[PDB]
């Protein structure tokens, strides 16, 4: 599986992915020197969570091409973004390691987060890892790096024994965390990958991502090992929590670098919990935000408290049925027939329990809107640009130049073949459909 | 005459409606199981009088489309809603007799009042019929409702005759107050309604309106005949003057359901009287409406107090002479030129005497708004749209399209004697010149 | 509810119908001289039963225009067809009464039986009502028909009277069958049907139908009464029966030509029972055609046996849930990938308990047919056709001149977005994909 | 240039006009018998100060079509409203002389002050120049401006030559002030203009303007020459400044009539800063505005503060060197690289002081926008459009509807210097850009 993301003289720069699994997209980058493969033992852990596992592997690295040109964080995330863009990802999680974290950062401070719902930073290269006097919380002088760089261009292969020694602490963790297959297979990743790209990858890691910081306006996490021998945590997530305070911060005791593989268990565990906690508050702050537009419809009386309840019934996850619920919302005396059907539309695309009924007829009756021919044609033109459409603020802001006869037909477009379009951008309609009429 | 209000299959559910007279408008809303034909010894008064009669007939009942769907309050306030947006009337007058009464104390509790002047409630439902042990009040049990529904469905013609029987109660008004002629006619209209709606009809008798009734806000009027034996008063009536006191109550004596055409002159009378009482109500109404939009440009002082007095004891109809309010409108320091036009303008059309004499000056330059003939072009055209508008709200929709250029100039047209439109337009007018200064 | 069938020098031809329900098409045509409205106590017991009502009155009679040409059986037809195709009715079911059964012959007769499932023929014209040497069978000669149209021009309202007389029995069943009032009203829609309509049409009873008889190739049911005075029993059902024995023969005791009323509830059960019954036969005559062919997909085993059986537990009509089922189907060992997303297909669409469940991935992925552009191209264009069509024999053989990669790939259109097209139709491509793989 | 602003028979009546220089719109209306071009030294100061000379030449003057109806300023008003409807000027400057005077004063109190900023009126005609019982004020009798009009009538060559005389003063400041060759240009353009139009135009010299006075809500300036011959300073400013005293009132001394031209000097210094003052309070408020855009890129913290202060000291006019301001904007650890190119865009546009050097290169490689050439394309789109505006809420409105690499791109294609459009449409490029980025 490959993306052409570029272009190299007579050859073409394509990326090797993989993309398995169904759910919210959690985007997996790797770093120096391994591939996507190397995250094996996260990516088990996500499948049977329930999320869409994609990895790729970074230019120069991996089964990806090896051009020569283009190894820089502006490139890089120009690459990532075009892996979302040809993926069309919507609401991603985007987990950066190593070389992945500053990918992941310029990604946001470049592209927006308009596809990305959180983030995560294990093992850090945030924010600065050259030591100068203008930031002392350096890792190294530029000298330490230099050095590196001529270490690889003398013996790249040789260079990666001993920087896989500090990689997973070998004189630590061999034959306890990591067994010596492991750590064989690592070497080979290595040294599958590009000769100009090992040696100019170390050049990008003291890139200064104090600008990209604090554009990460999104959930983040920042995870980093203790006994992290090639990245101090000192000098970066130390820091980095400074600047980031809203950023979830955990330490995991005795882990090197490579805490990937010795240390996944704490890792999974840790990073399973943070995105069923951040992922939860989002799915429902477009819950109750959906509530409030759609309780301003119902008139102040015992059914807004009524209504209220049987929503947060559903918000919360308690098991409901639709029939009762359908049949409940007819014979109410002082809800108006076209805010039937607003509920009955609310309560359809709430419930995973569909309860095996193909439709109800009392709502389309009630989406109708007085079956003018004008309005339902303004209805098709609103349908084909909320496909289109990505977030919840793009519905919303489109679905209110449109009268609230257009909105209802369009909902009712919506209520046959749905969908096409996304939920997200379902509730945009209604959240705009509750808003014209007041 | 057809008005749209619903979609059943290939059909659309329209209803008929007549539309007569001019003046203040006046929705005549018919029973069970007549149509709005029905209304016509009202409508007559009501011609005669000066208004404007405006009558349609409910879904499956006269000249109206026979749904199979839909009966229910619910659905005959949105028909009825429908109806006065397409007309687009405001201050209009509800009255409602037999199952209209509860379309009236539905739409006002499930759309307001902002179209609503007042209400009339003829032998009305309100505020229950169906009697539990949570209201005593009722007239008669499920069990009976459901009888007449059986009886329907047995032979609905047959259940006409008995059923006009105890309407007129021709024991005791055929011959004398109705002919066997005008019996033979609502026979018929019974007979040309639709087979679904006698059937569905009764099952909306017993609907409660208990929370619909503390939501009315405008004058109301509770009539109802002593010897009603399809709606007994002592369960009806009696009952509903506890929910809304401040409702004007009248009796007609020995007057049976169908009181329309029996006692047509008692029920003409006392209907002719509450408008005549209710709207007059509303004028001075809208005089205190003008005294609130011309005061929010008058700066806080002694000044702001004497001009509210100065427009009341002219608004109630205490005798004034206008050289003394001309002169001392004249003579003010704090006052801007602008605002003594404004005040001029509402001085000059609501005392009746002039004497006779000459125009004024001051207001004259101020409403003259420096005589431009594209200013007053502006003017004219407006004056065009002015003269063929009729009400309060409908001029002060259209003069809001315009600049604050040319408002001035408009109502220059009107005080500078060239033009002459309605009293209640002119006013419409001096709320939005009133409105521009905000 | 109009629809224009014809032109009349200055005006338009419409005829005024009704359309009630959801489910089958039932199309009721009424006889002479009533109107739509006379099926009322059939209508009710046909929405009971979960049918859809469909009735409109004849050129000439109740609400419906009055045009003095285009009085003929071939003109009936034609008016019949395009209320039909206007409505776009599929498996339909025509039900005639008195000049309705002719309308329902000459429309089988003269455009098919595409849109019709099932007919019946409620006091019936067929098959000659003419005495001639050519046809002794038959009821009287033209000079009593001829003095049937002096009678009507002479005094067409007094001929009313005298005809309901002998059309319920009045002499027999007056009061106890049908009250005073349903006979007024009978005269009522007479009354208000067209003068030069109530002349012509009985010219058309003695239209020869012989040559209509035999082209009815759906299950029909003769029905008629036993006291028919209008419509001899012996010249009419009864020779009727011999040229259709195939027909359901029903005779009622004792009941008058219009035994819609009097001997409605004889009639009611015979014809819900007579429907029950007629179009359970197609329904399952499809599901084990479409079960011929499925079979023929899957080699021969203990599968090709337990399939059938969770195809007939499901024929029949017992409960079975969906998720064991797409699970079973799932970890089936003998079955290929591809027809494991057929069955799963079949699944959908004969269980009425959808089980609340979105929809399957593993079917996905198996109508996938190895994702080839060009074959997923040649599925669109089918799918735009099988929108068109309606019938099984028609799908089938469009998707016959398909690949079997395009059809699965096409019922994957199906799959997702159902639909659009029809189950019939949806048929028509399982018959069809399996078939090609053969 | 012409601008429609009627229509006489055949003929359009147009009005010859000139638009130059960018800022505050000021609108320049001549005196009679000159035209437009009397405006020479006061365009070219104001041009030179920074703002926008707008002059047109009244109906039957200069180089405007020469009717022979509507000479009153009630159609001179009206005139002037089109012109500046049409032409689209917001907080405009209206100043006036000699006859234009009379057009300001008459536009202000017909049409409002929404486009009007300030006004100035140089050798007034306000408030009254006929000498009436009602105001002994006056400059002359009614008997005067006939003898004028009857002068005219004879020779109106001849007329000028006299009226010139006393216009400029030639008894006193020719050779001095004013030479004969530009008093001969004044008489060529007199001559050129309608013949109909000098023999009306007197006849609005007497016009009442007392009830346009009070109306004049904006600041304004009263200016008028103590030799003047034409206008008595004591019957026309000195009783002008009573009525208006809030009005700035200025008096050059010795100066004509024509004081346009010799005393232009002591003109400009009075109107520029006249302009100076009512124009400072609108110069700030857009100033602060694009602060407010601009500062909406830079993240939260103690640099926002310092980034304000580096905006107010530059804003306001203070020195600054833009070596240390693009190094210190270069060498910021959390601005994003993007965001640094606007502030350097931004600090380019506010500083006169290019010091004839070089151009900046960190701004170059964050306006390029990842060089891609579609991206770029869609900014050379948006240039065309950009150098046929004028406005400020004119180029944001228009650079709102392109992406913001376009943005970012067409900012550096006027950066790079390939191409040129104003000051104002600078910012509404920055102002745009930075909307986006949000």
């Amino acid at each position: 599986p490959f993306i052409t993301v570029g272009q190299e003289n007579s050859t073409s720069i394509d990326l090797y992915y993989e993309d398995h699994g169904t759910g919210v997209p959690v985007v997996l980058i790797h770093g120096f020197p391994l591939s996507g493969h190397s995250w094996e033992r996260q990516s088990a852990a996500l499948l049977d969570a329930g999320y869409r596992v994609i990895t790729y592997d970074r230019r120069g690295f991996g089964q990806s091409s090896q051009p020569t040109t283009g190894y820089d964080y502006d490139t890089f995330a120009a690459d990532l973004n075009t892996v979302l863009e040809t993926l069309d990802l919507q609401d991603a999680v985007l987990v950066g390691f190593s070389m992945g974290t500053g990918e992941v950062a310029r990604y946001v401070s470049s592209y927006g987060t308009a596809r990305i719902a959180a983030v995560a930073f294990l093992a850090s290269l945030e924010p600065f890892l050259l030591k100068t006097d203008d930031n002392p919380d350096g890792a190294a002088p530029q000298e330490f790096f230099d050095g590196i760089v001529a270490a690889v261009k003398a013996d790249r292969y040789a260079f990666y024994t001993g920087f896989f020694n500090d990689f997973y602490n070998l004189d630590e963790n061999l034959g306890t965390r990591i067994s010596e297959e492991a750590v064989r297979n690592s070497w080979n990743t290595a040294a599958s990958g590009g000769f100009f790209a090992a040696a100019a990858a170390p050049t990008t890691w003291y890139t200064d991502f104090r600008a990209d910081i604090p554009r990460i306006d999104v959930p983040a996490l920042i995870l980093h090992g203790t006994g992290d021998r090639t990245l101090p945590i000192e000098n970066t997530a130390r820091v980095f929590h400074k600047a980031l305070p809203s950023a979830e911060y955990v330490e995991v005791e005795g882990a090197p670098h490579g805490l990937l593989w010795t240390h996944a268990e704490e890792v999974n565990t840790a990073l399973l919990a943070f995105l069923a906690k951040a992922l939860e508050a989002q799915k429902q702050k477009l819950l109750t935000e959906v509530e409030t537009y759609v309780l301003s419809i119902i008139p102040s009386g015992p059914l807004k408290a009524e209504i209220a309840q049987r929503l947060e019934d559903v918000f919360a996850g308690k098991n409901t049925d639709l029939e009762v619920l359908m049949e409940w919302l007819k014979t109410r005396p002082i809800l108006s027939p076209l805010t039937k059907g607003i509920l009955g539309f609310v309560f359809t695309l709430t419930v995973p329990s569909e309860r095996g009924l193909q439709r109800r007829r009392f709502v389309q009756n009630a989406l109708n809107g007085n079956g003018d021919p004008n309005n339902m044609d303004k209805a098709v033109k609103l349908y084909r640009k909320l496909k289109r459409e990505i977030t919840f603020h793009g519905a919303k802001e489109i679905s209110l130049s449109y009268s609230a006869g257009a909105l209802a037909s369009c909902m009712g477009l919506i209520y046959n073949r749905m969908g096409a379009v996304t939920t997200e951008v379902a509730f945009g309609l209604v959240c705009a459909t509750c808003e014209q009429i007041a």
